């Protein structure tokens, strides 16, 4: 029963895990949960273990935790999180407290990668894999809308996985008591301005990541959506009247009433100084990288490149492989914390 489990203090937290998981060491502790590295003695491989403490404790944690468990079963792709295991040490719904998630151990997140100079081979391979993952989600009917470096992980061999499935179709009120601050620098204008969106909402986030890889700074920092919008228009320019007409008349009022900005060309935004461009190879790849940035970092989604088109772009297309690109492949729920506990328990136990 519970002799299948042991308890060890990993930093501040107590981890109670199956005895197959050995030599726990803390990686991360924050909003989602606490993560540790372990050796899995049954599979003879290194794994990451994420602890969710009482994920049913409010409707935000609860909706996220449930969505993640369910959506895992709708995705089969090497660039998206796969679970090796999920378990709870508690034996009844009454006692049920914690869910543990187990997956392949990765070496770093894309935050650490951004702090490094990458050659064009590594940058384009990372972007290629991000797009493969996003296409897989899109073909499953999942539009992410919150892709960001901290939820993307890599191995030393430059292989990449996306860890999370983004925002609810309808989220509504996401209030929580915490110092845990959500990072929104990578969210599309559609998201920021509460517009309609389609698949290429996620192309804006890839743009913000690719731009950050090149600049080694956040493109669009800011305390809040106001700051963020200002940083967007200062660099890309005020968007055309055409785009304003698609805004709610009240956001439209705010946006159309900001100071106008001409906006900078992509050469200015991403000068030659930032690029590997010594050899003829690297000069050409430098212009192709800028060309792709200029098509992804477009405010109007009707003018922004699609996933399928980004995969056909010469900067990316050198990696193109039908098997990875054309690999074949809930949100409307509002519950009390009592009902969520049950829904999550049934999914962990696999009761239904
Ligand atoms: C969104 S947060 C998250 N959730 C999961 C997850 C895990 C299991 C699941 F089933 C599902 C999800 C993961 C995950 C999944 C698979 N592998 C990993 N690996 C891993 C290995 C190294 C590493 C990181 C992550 C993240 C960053 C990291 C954190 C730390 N902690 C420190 O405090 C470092 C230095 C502190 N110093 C300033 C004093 C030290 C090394 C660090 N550098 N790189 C992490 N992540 C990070």
């Amino acid at each position: 029963v519970d002799n299948q489990f042991y308890s060890v203090e990993v930093g501040d937290s107590t981890f109670t895990v199956l005895k197959r998981y050995q030599n726990l060491k803390p990686i991360g502790s924050g909003a989602q949960g606490i993560v540790c590295a372990a050796y899995d003695a049954v599979l003879d491989r290194n794994v990451a273990i994420k602890k969710l403490s009482r994920p049913f404790q409010n409707q935000t944690h609860a909706k996220r935790a449930y969505r993640e468990l369910v959506l895992m079963k709708c995705v089969n792709h090497k660039n998206i999180i796969s679970l090796l295991n999920v378990f709870t040490p508690q034996k009844t719904l009454e006692e049920f407290q914690d869910v543990y998630l187990v997956m392949e151990l990765m070496d770093a997140n894309l935050c650490q990668v951004i702090q490094m100079e990458l050659d064009h081979e590594r940058m384009s391979y990372l972007l290629y894999q991000m797009l493969c993952g996003i296409k897989h989600l899109h073909s499953a009917g999942i539009i992410h809308r919150d892709l960001k470096p901290s939820n993307i992980v890599v191995k030393s061999d430059c292989t990449l996985k996306i860890l999370d499935f983004g925002l609810a179709r309808t989220a509504g009120t996401s209030f929580m008591m915490t110092p845990y601050v959500v990072t929104r620098y990578y969210r599309a204008p559609e998201v920021i301005l509460g517009m309609g969106y389609k698949e290429n909402v996620d192309i804006w986030s890839v743009g913000c990541i690719m731009g950050e890889m090149v600049r080694h700074k956040i493109l669009f920092p800011g305390r809040d959506y106001i700051d963020q919008w200002n940083k967007v228009i200062e660099q890309l320019g005020t968007p055309c009247p055409e785009f304003m007409k698609k805004l709610q008349p009240t956001v439209r009022n705010y946006v159309e009433n900001r100071p106008k900005y001409a906006g900078l060309t992509f050469p200015k935004l991403f000068p030659d100084s930032l690029f590997p461009a010594d050899s003829e190879h690297n000069k050409l790849k430098a212009s192709q990288a800028r060309d792709l940035l200029s098509k992804m970092l477009v405010i109007d989604p009707a003018k922004r490149i699609s996933v399928d088109d980004a995969l056909q772009h010469p900067y990316i297309n050198v990696w193109y492989d039908p098997a990875e690109v054309e690999a074949p492949p809930l949100d409307e729920r509002e519950h009390t914390i009592e009902e969520w506990k049950e829904l999550i328990y049934k999914e962990v136990m696999n009761s239904e």
